DNA sequence: GTCGCGCGCGATAAACC
DNA sequence: ACGGTTTATCGCGCGCG
């Protein structure tokens, strides 16, 4: 149900959400496959939605 | 985003709700059987296919 | 295979409640990942072990269903 | 760290422009390939390799 | 502080046809 | 004087501290 849920960092996100960074960036490097996300470069990398 | 059409045109013409193994895959399309389990797992990955697992495991059409 | 008695023998030990994972087995036993990990899923396989999936997966001694 | 030294050692001794795998690189000089890769990585950051893409990545010297 | 990693994978045993 | 080839969860890309 995470991904339901879900530019800004998985950093961000672990914290605005209140969910563990690892399972934010599990989340959005499969929808990232899926291609419905792009990522930007970055340290931390950058997440945005794909139009 | 081809070589996607032709395993999921297969499985989608192979019955309704019939699976089939990566190697019937890789016979049937002409294939190597490394290319059609790179896209299989992509395609599970993406939530396109359903898989079962086993030996071999067994592939269907997803939701 | 002389480490899988070691595994074994370490996966015995404290056994009663929880399970461990492979890349803890790599540290606790001085043995590179690569070789308890291949070790691991032939002991799954041979029944002296079962294998819970999972990130990362959890390993313990096999539970009789029976 | 002399692994550097003997990897560059191995891609120059390979021939001109020529590249392998980290799976090779691990059995030609005896190393665990989870030690190969933590040095090919990092030689590519310094930019002294290249690593073409594809699935396993081929690693061949810079001509940055 | 990038990191998502689940990985064992053959220096292969076994299975196939 | 002689079983070659393919499978196995085999999909692997992985380097991770």
């Amino acid at each position: 149900h995470m991904e339901q849920r879900i530019a800004t960092t998985a950093h961000d996100l672990s914290g605005k959400l209140g969910t563990p960074k690892k399972e934010i960036n599990r989340v959005l490097y499969s929808l990232a496959k899926k291609g419905k996300l792009q990522k930007e470069a970055g340290t931390p990398p950058l997440w945005k939605i794909a139009v």
